[PDB]
C-alpha cells in the first residue's frame, strides 16, 4: 500500500490564494506595475516567492539589485504573514480533517509538500501540526514549480520513497512535479484546468481514504 | 433467468489494445507528445477515441482546434485500422465462441456493448457476427469510461431491459457503466481494477453459461 500522503498546502489544505494575491498586487502597484490582476495571478498559484516576485518583475519589463530584489520579496511576505494571522481551524478544507485522522489510524505517513515557506505557522494556526509527521522545508530544496524536489524531499523526510507515495496537488506544474518524483499524483480541481491524464477530484471532500486506496490498486500493476 | 448478455469487445471478445495503443503511440511521436507508454496506456482502455486523445494531449497540456483535434483523431485511427487487417477468428478470446453458441442455442440474446465503432468490422474478420442479434452503435450513444447508455441501448436493441441482462467487461469505468444501467456486471480481470463488490473472472475460459446462471441466481436474493 502507499506508506505516505504528500501533501500540498494551498488548494489543498487549506488555500490562502486570496491573500498571496493581495499581497503581490500591493507589492506591484506600490513599485508601478499595475498588471497583477486575478487572471494573471493564476501564474503564480503554487509557485516559489522568489519566482513569484520574478514574474511580476517580467511582466512589468523591470530590473531590480539582488539586495532590492531580496526587500521586495520580504516587504510582500511581511504583509501576507499580515493577514494570515486570523487562519484558524474553519479554514481546513471540507474532508481534510477527517483523510488526516485516518491516514494516521492507519499509519500512514503524512508529510507536506507545499512550495510555501509559511507552512509550519498556517498548521498551527489550523490546528494539524500533530497529524503531520514532517514539513519539507522549500528552503532546502530546488524550488521551481515542476520541480520534483519538494515532494521527494517530502516522501524522505518520512522515510519512504516518492514511489511508495501519492501526492496532492491543485496546481498543473505541481501534479507534473509530482509525477517526475515518482509519486502517484490526485489532483483537485476541474477537468478544464488540470486534465484527464491523470486522477483528479473536483473537491477535496473527495479525497477520501477509501478512494485513495482504490486509487491506489488500480494504478499499481 | 437472464434475457440478454450485453458483451464489452475489447478484453472480452478478443482484444486490439496492442493496436490501439501503438496507433496512439506513433501519433503522440508525431506532435511530440512523450509518455504515451504501457503504462499510461491502461488509461485508454474502455475511453472513447476523443476522450483518449484528450488525455494524450493532456500528458504535454497541449491544446489544439476542433478541426485539429479532428484529424489526429482520424490519423490514429487510419493507423488503426491497417494494424487490425489481419485480426482472425483464432483471435477470439477462450471460451467465447463456445459462450456465443450456448446463449443462441437457449435463447438468450446478444449485443455488443463496446465503445469501439471498429466493433462491427472485428465482429466480421473473427466470423462472429451472426451470433449477434444486435450491435450498439457508440457513435449513437454515449459510450465513453462510466457512459451506462452504450448498455442501455445494447439491451435495447434486443427488447430488454438492462435489468434482465448481465454485462461483461474488462474496464473498471464499464462495471460502474453496467451497475448504473441496472444489468448485472461480471468482470474479468484484477479486483485490485474492478472491486471487490461485483462477480470477476480470471479469464474468459470462466465465462460460461452455467457460471453466468450461477450467477444471477446467487444475485437475486
Ligand atoms: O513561501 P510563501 O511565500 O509562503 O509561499 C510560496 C508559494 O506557496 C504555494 O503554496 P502551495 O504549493 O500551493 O502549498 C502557493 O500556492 C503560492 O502562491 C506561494 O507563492
Ligand atoms: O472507436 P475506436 O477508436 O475503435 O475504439 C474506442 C475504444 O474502444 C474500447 O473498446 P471496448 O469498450 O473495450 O470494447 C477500447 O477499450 C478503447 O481502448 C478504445 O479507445
Ligand atoms: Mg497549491
Ligand atoms: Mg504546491
Ligand atoms: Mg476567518
Ligand atoms: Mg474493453
Ligand atoms: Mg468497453
Ligand atoms: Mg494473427
Ligand atoms: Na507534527
Amino acid at each position: 500500500m502507499f506508506k505516505a500522503v504528500l501533501f500540498d498546502l494551498n488548494g489543498v489544505i487549506t488555500d490562502t490564494a486570496e491573500y498571496h494575491f493581495r499581497a503581490w498586487k500591493a507589492l506591484a502597484e506600490e513599485i508601478g506595475i499595475n498588471g497583477v490582476d486575478r487572471q494573471f495571478n493564476e501564474q503564480l498559484k503554487g509557485v516559489s516567492r522568489e519566482d513569484s516576485l520574478q514574474k511580476i518583475l517580467d511582466l512589468a519589463d523591470k530590473k531590480v539589485s539582488a539586495e532590492e530584489f531580496k526587500e521586495l520579496a520580504k516587504r510582500k511576505n511581511d504583509n501576507y504573514v499580515k493577514m494570515i494571522q486570523d487562519v484558524s481551524p474553519a479554514d481546513v478544507y471540507p474532508g481534510i480533517l477527517q483523510l488526516l485522522k485516518d491516514l494516521r489510524s492507519n499509519k500512514i505517513k503524512i508529510a507536506l509538500a507545499s512550495a510555501s515557506k509559511n507552512g509550519p505557522f498556517l498548521l498551527e494556526r489550523m490546528n494539524l501540526t500533530g497529524y503531520f509527521d514532517a514539513i519539507a522545508d522549500p528552503a532546502e530544496v530546488a524550488a521551481s514549480k515542476a520541480a520534483p524536489d519538494i515532494f521527494i524531499a517530502a516522501a524522505h523526510a518520512v522515510g519512504v520513497a516518492p514511489s511508495e507515495s501519492i501526492g496532492l496537488e491543485d496546481s498543473q506544474a505541481g501534479i507534473q512535479a509530482i509525477k517526475d518524483s515518482g509519486a502517484l499524483p490526485i489532483g483537485v480541481g476541474r477537468p478544464e484546468d488540470l486534465g484527464d491524464d491523470i486522477v483528479i477530484v473536483p473537491d477535496t471532500s473527495h479525497y477520501t481514504l477509501e478512494f485513495l486506496k482504490e486509487v491506489w490498486l488500480q494504478k499499481q500493476k
